[PDB]
C-alpha cells in the first residue's frame, strides 16, 4: 500500500479499477462532438476521436454499438452514427450554427491497440442515413440502424455495409388533427425500401426523407401532437426508434414510437410476421393484412401510450416493450416460441405507484447474463433527480430505485454479471457522469468522469454469447 | 457506513473523499471541448464544445481561472485556441480544407449549472494570440502570449481591452536558418499600439503570423532545418507566455528561441531586464534602450533554447527550463522585489537522464511553502513521459516516475497535498487526469479524460491560492 507518517493508508484509484475486470467502455458524446473508449481496469481513456477533426460540420455524436473482440485490448470494430439539422436546436445550448450539417452518418470505426481509425462513412456506401439507434446482429455479421425522422430501419452488412434490407414505415391517422393523430388511432404500412440508384444504393443522405426536423425528445409525443415539431409530414409519423435482434437469430423487431407498436420481422426472407401491442389493455397483438409482396398494414383502433424502449432477454424468452408518458410500465412477452412470433403472448406488465406521473420515463436496459435481474434508467427534466430501477426478472416486479443526479441515459453490465456501468449527460450543458453499481447488493460504488453527452454506452464484448447482454438484443 | 455487501466491493467515492473539495478544469485541444470537474464527486460539472458556436478549428489551447470565493456557485475563466496549420501537426488525419485561423481568447463563466459562452476577448480587443495563458497576481486582469506572432499583452478583466502589449523580433548575425539562433542576433522589444477606430487592434486570427504553426517541444531543429513554413521565420524568437510575480509588480515573458526571459515594469510598461537562459552565460544580458517605444539586446550566441519559466509562490526564485542543447532548471535569486536588475543566477538543476532534447520539461507546479516543485517530462511516442518531483531548497532532482504517454500540465490542490496532471494520447491515443500525493510522492492513479489537454488548472479561492496556479508558472 501507500502510507503516510502517520501509517494512515492514501486510497489508491487503482484498488476501485482493480475489482471491474478487463472491461473496455465506450461512449459517443452527441454535442461534446467525440467518442472516446475507457479501460475499466486502468482508468485511462484508451482513445477518442473528435468527428469535427474529419471535417463534420454536425458531429452530433449519437448511437452505436461494438462488435465482439477476442481481444479489445488489440482491436475492435464498431458503428456510431450522428445526428444533424435541427436536433442541433432541441437542447438547453444556446448554438449559434444556425445552418448545421445535416448529419446522419455511420461511422465505422476501428480501434487498432493505439487510436481510433475513421474507416468510412457507411451512409455513403449505402446511401442509406438513418440517426437512432445502431445494434449489432446476434451474428456480428452486421448491424442495424433505425430513425424517428425518415421512419426507415435497415440491416447492413457488416463487410460490404450494404443494405441487406430496408422498411419503412408511415402512418394514415382516423383523424387528420395532430392533436388527435395518434389517440383516435389509424393505419400503420409497412413497405418495403428498394435502392433507387445504381450499385444499390439509395438516395437517403442527410435529411432525405425526413418527415419531422427532430427526433421527439422523451415525451415528445406531445409536442407533435401540439404542433411544436415542424417538417414536411407530421400526420405521417411513426418515429421509429430501433431494430433490435432475437439472440436466438432470424427474428429482428422494430420499434415505433408514436403507433406504440412493435413490428417483428423475418430477416432471411425479408419480411414482417407479427405486430405486438404495447399498451396495458390491449390484445398481445394487432392483425398484420399483406396488400402485395411490398406492402402491409395494420390498423390500430386507438393508440392508449406511446411506447419507447424495446428489447429480448439473453435467452430469447421474453420480450419488452416500455410505454412511456401516458403509461408509464414494462409490458411482457412470452416469445419462447422461436418458430412462430404471432404466437407471442403477454404473460406481464411490470409496474409502479412511483409511475404515476408523466415521468420517469424507462427508455434504456440491461440484462444480467443469466436472465434473472434488469437495470433500467429512469429518466425525468430537469431537475428531478434522474436514476436507476432494479427489476426482478422471474416475478417481474420492481425490487429498488437508486437517485444518481440529472439526465440518465444508457446500461451496459460487465459480461460477468458484475457491473452495471451507465452514464449521465448534463442535458448537453450540465453535470455528466459514468456511473458504476455492483449487481449483488445493488448498491452504487461511485462515479468517474465524463465530459460527453452520451446517448449510449457499451462494454466491448468478447463472444457472441457476449451480445446478448450488450447492444443487439436490447438499447 | 456499510451495505448489505459490507466492506466487499471498493466505492471510488473513498477516493474523491480525500482529494477535498476542488474543481480542476480543462481545455482538451483536438477534441474541440473544455470540461469542469468535481475531484470530491468525480463528476463532470459541465462541459462546452467549441464547435456549437460556430468555431471551425476549436483547438482549445491554454486556459487560466480567476480566483472564486466558492467555484461550486460560479467561477469565471479564460481559454484560447489555435488554428490554421497547428491542425496538421499532429497524428491525427485531418480532413478540413481551409481550417479556422484560431487565436481567439474565450471569456468563460461557469454559472453553479453550466458554462456560458461570454465573448471573445480577441474580437473585443482585435489581438489574438494563441499560446500562455495566466490571471494576474490581483485577478483583476489576465495576459497571453505567442509564438507564431511574437506578442504578449495583459488585459483588463472587465474591458477586454490591452492594457500594454509587446512585440519581439529577431535580428540574426547569420542569415541561416540553420545558424539564426547558434550565432546569435539581437532582439527587438517593442511597444505594439493599436490600429483600429476605439485603441482596437488589426490582429486576430493568423495576422501577425511569422511561423504558421507554434514549434513543438526540440521544434527549434525544425524551423533551423526550414521544415517550418512561413513569411518571416528568420525574425522569429517563439515568445511562450508572460508570467507573474507573485508579489506584483512585474510580469516576465519567456522568450524559446532566442533563449532569455524580458521583464517588464506592469504599470510603467518599460522592460527593465534580460534574463540569460543557458547555463555557462551571466546572470542577465545586458537592456538597450532606442527610444520610449523600443528597446534591444545583444546575444552573441544562443547556446540553447529555453521553454517553461516562472516563480516561487514567496517571488524568491524565478526558473528558465533549458530544454534543448541543454537540459536543466536554471535559477535566479529574485528576492530583490526593487530591482531586477540585480537578480542572479543562483543554482542548476541537473540530471543524468535530461541530454537534449528529451525529456522536455514545459510544465511545472510549486508547493505552496515553496519547498518542492513537481515538473513534466515529455518525449515523444513511445518513450514513457513522466513527472519529476524538484527539491527547491537544494536545487536538486529528488525523484521520477512513468505514467503514460504525453504529458503535459500539472496543477496543485491549495491545501498542498495533490498534484493533478494531464495527459493527452498526443491526440490520438491514451489519455487521463494523474493524481499523486505530495507527501510520499506516489501516484494515487488516473480518472478518464477523453481530452487532449495542454493545461490544466484547480480553481483558486484566494488571491494567495493564484501562486500556485496558472498565475506565476506554465
Ligand atoms: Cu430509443
Ligand atoms: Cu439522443
Ligand atoms: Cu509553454
Ligand atoms: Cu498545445
Amino acid at each position: 500500500q501507500i502510507f503516510g507518517r502517520s501509517g494512515s493508508k492514501y486510497v489508491k484509484v487503482q484498488d476501485f479499477y482493480d475489482q471491474l475486470g478487463k472491461y473496455v467502455l465506450v461512449a459517443p458524446g452527441k454535442f461534446s462532438g467525440t467518442v472516446a473508449a475507457t479501460d475499466l481496469s486502468t482508468g485511462w481513456t484508451m482513445a477518442w476521436l473528435a468527428a469535427w477533426n474529419y471535417g463534420d460540420t454536425c458531429p452530433i455524436m449519437h448511437h452505436m454499438a461494438a462488435f465482439p473482440s477476442p481481444d479489445p485490448y488489440k482491436e475492435f470494430e464498431f458503428v456510431v452514427n450522428t445526428q444533424g439539422g435541427k436536433n442541433l436546436f432541441i437542447y438547453g445550448v444556446p448554438v449559434t450554427v444556425e445552418d448545421p450539417g445535416e448529419g446522419m452518418k455511420i461511422y465505422r470505426i476501428k480501434y487498432d491497440g493505439t487510436r481510433m481509425n475513421l474507416q468510412r462513412d457507411a451512409a455513403e456506401v449505402s446511401g442509406l442515413g438513418l440517426g437512432v439507434h445502431v445494434t449489432i446482429t446476434p451474428e456480428a455479421d452486421g448491424y442495424a440502424v433505425g430513425d424517428g425522422q425518415k421512419d426507415i430501419c435497415a440491416e447492413f452488412d457488416r463487410e460490404t455495409d450494404m443494405v441487406r434490407y430496408a422498411w419503412a414505415f408511415d402512418w394514415d391517422p382516423n383523424v387528420k388533427d395532430l392533436k388527435r393523430a395518434w389517440l383516435d388511432g389509424g393505419t400503420m404500412t409497412i413497405k418495403r425500401l428498394k435502392p433507387t440508384l445504381p450499385g444499390g444504393r439509395y438516395d437517403l443522405q442527410g435529411s432525405k426523407g425526413n418527415k419531422i426536423d427532430w427526433e421527439l425528445v422523451p415525451g415528445g409525443e406531445l409536442a407533435i401532437e401540439d404542433g411544436k415539431v415542424s417538417g414536411d409530414r407530421p400526420l405521417h409519423s411513426v418515429a421509429n426508434d430501433a431494430l433490435v435482434f432475437d439472440p436466438r437469430g432470424k427474428w429482428a423487431v422494430a420499434s415505433m414510437r408514436l403507433p406504440g407498436v412493435c413490428v417483428v420481422f423475418d430477416r432471411e426472407n425479408q419480411v414482417p410476421v407479427a405486430v405486438l401491442a404495447g399498451p396495458k389493455g390491449t390484445p398481445s397483438q394487432f392483425q398484420l393484412v399483406k396488400v402485395d409482396d411490398d406492402t402491409w398494414t395494420v390498423d390500430i383502433p386507438e393508440v392508449i401510450s406511446a411506447g419507447h424502449q424495446a428489447g429480448f432477454s439473453p435467452d430469447g424468452q421474453s420480450f419488452l416493450f416500455m410505454n412511456s408518458l401516458r403509461q408509464n410500465n414494462i409490458m411482457v412477452w412470452d416469445s419462447s416460441n422461436h418458430d412462430d412470433p404471432t404466437t407471442w403472448e403477454k404473460k406481464a406488465v411490470v409496474e409502479s405507484p412511483d409511475w404515476r406521473g408523466a415521468y420517469p420515463n424507462t427508455f434504456h436496459m440491461v440484462f444480467t447474463p443469466d436472465a434473472k435481474k434488469i437495470y433500467v434508467t429512469m429518466w425525468w427534466p430537469s431537475p428531478t433527480p434522474n436514476g436507476i430501477a432494479v427489476i426482478d426478472a422471474v416475478n417481474w416486479e420492481v425490487l429498488k430505485e437508486v437517485d444518481l443526479g440529472p439526465d440518465m441515459h444508457t446500461l451496459a453490465i460487465t459480461y460477468d454479471g458484475k457491473f452495471v456501468v451507465g452514464t449521465l449527460s448534463g442535458y448537453q450543458n450540465t453535470a455528466s457522469a459514468i456511473v458504476v453499481m455492483e449487481t449483488e447488493t445493488d448498491e452504487v460504488l461511485g462515479f468517474l468522469p465524463s465530459p460527453m453527452g452520451h446517448h449510449d454506452n457499451v462494454i466491448v464484448p468478447r463472444t457472441l454469447e457476449d451480445l446478448r447482454i450488450s447492444r443487439s438484443t436490447t438499447t
